[PDB]
């Protein structure tokens, strides 16, 4: 019959045999674990042999769960395509234990049917590093047959982590999952996504962990390598088109370091919520003290977010996942809060023209500076359900009514709906999307500025300058094209905006009307505050022109009192810089 | 050390053998396969002994690939729910074979680390019915711990076929996937989501493959169960939550038939497409002869189709998978295709008034009908693009302007842009979303079709009738309920439009003015159609309110030309009605 061979090997001990259709292979292992300190065994193996009909085939049994595999181990790619790998080290699944000290037998046999040798060299290590300590970076390298997990034990009075994955190189592409702590553990390329939550990225990913998931006070934190960089936006190796060949990918490898950090306590919601609150009421008091001196994108956003929260895939939503604390069943509550201003900023303005309008109407015994607020309240809205799962597919309205109240500030300095709608669709056809839209955006953009010259000695050359600047802005924006259409499009529409506000300043002075104390002060303050409103829009955390593994890369960590990021500065400053803007309307 | 016992078993033969901490049994089987007949082997082993602790662990050894498993098996619900099965079955994956008879080894381990005895009975059958015949269909039984799978080899000639898998009980649920011929095969319920095309059914399913994406001439169809019912639809049974105790489900299985029919040919396409011309081209030369005497939802739409097409999910779009026949990318081509008669049919309602109103204007030495013409047209743009991928995020638009267009005509009558929003908005408020629902819009019916008569003695009997009559509808769509407010708001609103075309020609009949003979045929004719058409709308091929895998159980086939189903019957007979309803106003 067939000949078995039997051995009670040891740990951290390399193994090199001979197995060919007549030998099975048995290694006994003892394994000492206790509850209060949990560690992994690690089975990795290599072969040294060149086979493509019959590979070697490996079983690890324990007391509950059984894991196998062949090596070379086989992968699949996109275009039937057949990645052959040599190493294979998988990390064994142990259900918590229920004594204090109970010894856990686990057996490893080698078997194969090829009618010649094969040799091969295994080993079993006790993994020193399993659980992950709050606060401190470990760096491992894992291939895509060698995927890796580690527990993470949530402390005592913790009520969640973030964990924080970061990687030098971009490639290649990696998935990196949480579970929860039930034997077996999906840590092969066709399971990962089966439960958990899982981000594929290619340079840095966090997830946000809670208790209230995981009644057992830990989880699993699950590392796999992929084997095209398809998912992650890279371009694919054109190899030759080998239906039955498979081709080795040489030394493909990833290193990463992993960090778990408590996230932010109660307070840092209170203090952000006060600090939000108190900025705007201290307009409502200034303004009473001075005185007494879309749907269908609600419901694609809302499905959307269910999908994430029920499904596990974190690939939906193109959130700022190092500044982004949820609350509830939102996700990203601070970008959501962000927006608050919004509300509270337009609707001083209209109590502030109701006072100026009463105060006419009595003395005696601004429709579209009511639109502009109701646009300004509109954002407040808009914006917040867009930012509750971000996407190109719902990306248009979080700038666009933006690029749309500009309009209504030109149309005053014009001095309606038409313009409005004209202004929307041309939003949406820019939107829809490309060198040749690069130039032909150009072109348009210089035929328009003509054409707006020409409908408004002094005037001729002021607007030949004006047409110079914003040619060279589109030079600019043509040659090194560092961001994206919609950054550029709001930053043109801004520049022009504050171009004309200093248009209609210098026609003043030209005339012998001197500007009052308070108009000066508040174009003065607009525009310094526009400066830092576009700095800031400027960073781009989060870009979705590319695949979302990529868009992690620039996501960066909370910068105000811990819990707004440069986006929700963005929004708090664009608040201000439409508030002075209007005010600089109506006063002047 | 272990004891190990050898035995060279044989096909068709349930062997009952007790294993336990110190035992394990080897079990050698020969196989014998030809190029041109392949046969499928069947694993299948059950357990007599109930055992929580330490399972048996089974294992497979091929020449290729090894599998694995642990019975009594345990898989995993949706709230750390443990489902324990005892029997479990499956189907090895067999490579093709090059020589022209090769003998096929295969082996089967059973071992435990139990310290007590454990009996089990296993048996290896070889499947006679593994390959799938065209035009016939096969009867199988399948659970969630015993996924099957058929190999259906592409005949010589055949473009692509149709793959058609029936149930009578619709629970328990499961999942269809096609494969390509290539070990491993993933028939488990995590990894079933990986690669091929899948469709998760309750009742009927229906998948179309392709020859051009399976270079070896053939594919697998696998079928799973699953153990909780809610990806389906069902009511999750509400057992105590046992974290670490698996409960037994009793005996759940699914009995399903499966037929693979080729699909539709070339001629099938030329015929249909002649066929949609040929109507509409015959009131082109009628006219003739007589005068001889939505960016956002298309955006959604296109990365919804893109998505279905690159990632193997078929469970994004609701498409009548019976009679659906793709052309390019494009899944659906006929029901883009019956939009058609939409564009031509408006385009020659545009012509006919170019024409009269350029006979007045010669005879002398109408801007409403040309917004209905273009909304007209508008419809065989945007239904058309809804039609690529319908699902409840873009469905309003597919039947929204409908209503709007309707509108129109009720202000042709009542002789518009700002009644036209409200008409949108509302429609938009509506299909948001329930018997507060039932109610409210009950009493909002009611009070709007009293505030409208009121706007509007034979007046106020003649309205008080019609009051009448759409309460008794208002009751009849609140006491039953057996179809959606989706089509309950397009009923109201085509028999309220007959309402009041009948109510015009009742007041004519009551004035000495005569109808001509044209106007009359015009309205006879226009009822007549739209009475087939309100037939074929009540259908209901495919709902969206419910989970896809239940909207598959309304699937029906083609109905015209094998080419058209209902749906495209409901779209070729309302531009009919549309142009129908339209002369009247024009002739009237
Ligand atoms: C686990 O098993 C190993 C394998 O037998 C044990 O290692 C042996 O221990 C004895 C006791 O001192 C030595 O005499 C042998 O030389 C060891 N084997 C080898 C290959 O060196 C080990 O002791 C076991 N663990 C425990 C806790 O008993
Ligand atoms: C991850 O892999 C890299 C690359 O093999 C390792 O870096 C090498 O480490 C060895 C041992 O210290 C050095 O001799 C080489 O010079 C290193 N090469 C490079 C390019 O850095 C790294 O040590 C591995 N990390 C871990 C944790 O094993
Ligand atoms: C496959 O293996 C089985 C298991 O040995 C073979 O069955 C035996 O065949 C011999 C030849 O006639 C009989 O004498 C034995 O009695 C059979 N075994 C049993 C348990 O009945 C079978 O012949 C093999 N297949 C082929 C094609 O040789
Ligand atoms: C699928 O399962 C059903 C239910 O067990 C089988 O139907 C039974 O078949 C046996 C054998 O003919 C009869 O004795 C029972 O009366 C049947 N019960 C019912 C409720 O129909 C059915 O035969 C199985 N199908 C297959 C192909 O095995
Ligand atoms: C069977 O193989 C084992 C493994 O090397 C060996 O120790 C044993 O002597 C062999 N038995 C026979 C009868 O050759
Ligand atoms: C394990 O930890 C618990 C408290 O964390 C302690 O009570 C127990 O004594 C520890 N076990 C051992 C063996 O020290
Ligand atoms: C713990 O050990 C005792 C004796 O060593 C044994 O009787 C008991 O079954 C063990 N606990 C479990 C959960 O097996
Ligand atoms: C494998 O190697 C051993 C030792 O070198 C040798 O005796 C044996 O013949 C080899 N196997 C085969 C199939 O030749
Ligand atoms: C080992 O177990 C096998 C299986 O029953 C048996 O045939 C054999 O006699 C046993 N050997 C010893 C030494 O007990
Ligand atoms: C298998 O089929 C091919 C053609 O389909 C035929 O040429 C060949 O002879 C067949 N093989 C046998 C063993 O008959
Ligand atoms: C086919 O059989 C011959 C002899 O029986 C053998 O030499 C050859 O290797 C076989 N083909 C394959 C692909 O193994
Ligand atoms: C299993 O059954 C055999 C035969 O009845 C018996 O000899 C053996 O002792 C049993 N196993 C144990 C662990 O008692």
């Amino acid at each position: 019959p067939k000949n078995v061979s039997q051995k009670d090997a040891e740990f951290e001990r390399t193994y090199v045999d001979e197995v060919n259709s007549e030998l099975v292979n048995i290694y006994t292992f003892n394994h000492t674990v206790t509850r209060n300190r949990t560690e992994g065994v690690r089975v990795s193996v290599n072969v040294l042999n060149k086979q493509k009909g019959a590979p070697l085939l490996f079983v690890v049994r324990q007391k509950e769960a059984v894991v196998s595999f062949q090596v070379p181990l086989i992968l699949r790619g996109m275009f039937q395509r057949k990645y052959l790998y040599q190493k294979v080290e998988r990390t064994l699944c142990q259900p918590p234990t229920k004594n204090e000290s109970e010894i856990q037998f686990f057996y490893v046999d080698v078997s194969t049917l090829s009618p010649v040798n094969t040799t091969y060299q295994l080993r079993v290590s006790r993994m020193d590093d399993f659980v992950l300590r709050t606060g401190e970076q470990f760096s491992f390298n894992t291939t895509a047959a060698q995927p890796q997990y580690f527990k993470y034990e949530f402390p005592e009075g913790v009520d969640s982590v973030i964990v924080k994955v970061t990687s030098n190189k971009a490639f290649p592409c990696s998935v990196i999952s949480i579970q929860d702590v039930l034997c077996p553990v999906y840590d092969l390329d066709n399971n990962v996504a089966f439960i958990g939550m899982y981000q594929t990225m290619t340079k840095k990913a966090a997830i946000t962990v809670q208790r209230k998931d995981f009644p057992s006070n830990s989880f699993y934190v699950v590392v796999v390598v992929k084997t095209e960089d398809q998912a992650c936006g890279g371009s694919l190796p054109f190899y030759p088109f080998a239906e039955d060949e498979p081709v080795d990918q040489g030394h493909r490898q990833k290193t990463l370091s992993v960090l778990v950090s408590q996230a932010v306590t109660s307070e840092a919601y209170v203090s952000g919520m006060l600090f939000c609150l108190g900025i705007f009421l201290s307009f409502y008091l200034l303004t009473v003290l001075l005185a007494c001196w879309a749907l269908p994108v609600v419901q694609l956003v809302i499905t959307y977010q269910t999908v994430v929260n029920v499904t596990g895939n974190q690939d939906i939503c193109y959130y700022n996942f190092l500044c982004a604390h949820p609350l509830g069943n939102l996700s990203a509550f601070n970008n959501i809060l962000s927006n608050l201003g919004y509300i509270l900023l337009g609707l001083l303005f209209l109590l502030i023209i109701l006072q100026r309008e009463i105060n006419h109407n009595r003395a005696l015994l601004f429709g579209l500076f009511y639109a502009m607020g109701t646009a300004l309240m509109m954002e407040g809205l808009l914006s917040a359900c867009y930012h509750v799962c971000p996407n190109y597919t719902n990306f248009q309205f979080d700038t666009s009514f933006m690029y749309m109240i500009a309009g209504l500030c030109m149309l005053k300095l014009y001095q309606a709906y038409a313009c409005l709608a004209i202004v929307i669709f041309f939003s949406v056809l820019g939107v829809v999307f490309n060198t040749a839209f690069w130039i032909v955006f150009s072109i348009i953009h210089i035929i328009a500025t003509l054409l707006l010259s020409t409908q408004l000695v002094d005037r001729m050359v002021l607007l030949v300058m004006g047409n110079v600047i914003n040619w060279s802005l589109a030079a600019y924006g043509l040659i090194m094209r560092p961001n994206d259409f919609a950054s550029y499009l709001l930053a043109i529409g801004i520049c022009n905006l504050l171009l004309y506000f200093a248009f209609y300043i210098i026609m003043k002075l030209r005339s012998g009307e001197r500007i009052k104390l308070i108009p000066l002060l508040c174009i003065v303050c607009t525009s310094v505050v526009w400066g830092f409103a576009l700095f800031f829009f400027f960073q781009g955390l989060s870009t979705w022109q590319k695949t979302p593994a990529e868009s992690r890369e620039h996501n960066r960590d909370c910068i105000l009192l811990d819990f707004f990021d440069d986006h929700d500065i963005w929004h708090f400053l664009s608040s201000i810089a439409m508030f002075g803007s209007f005010l600089v309307l109506l006063t002047l």
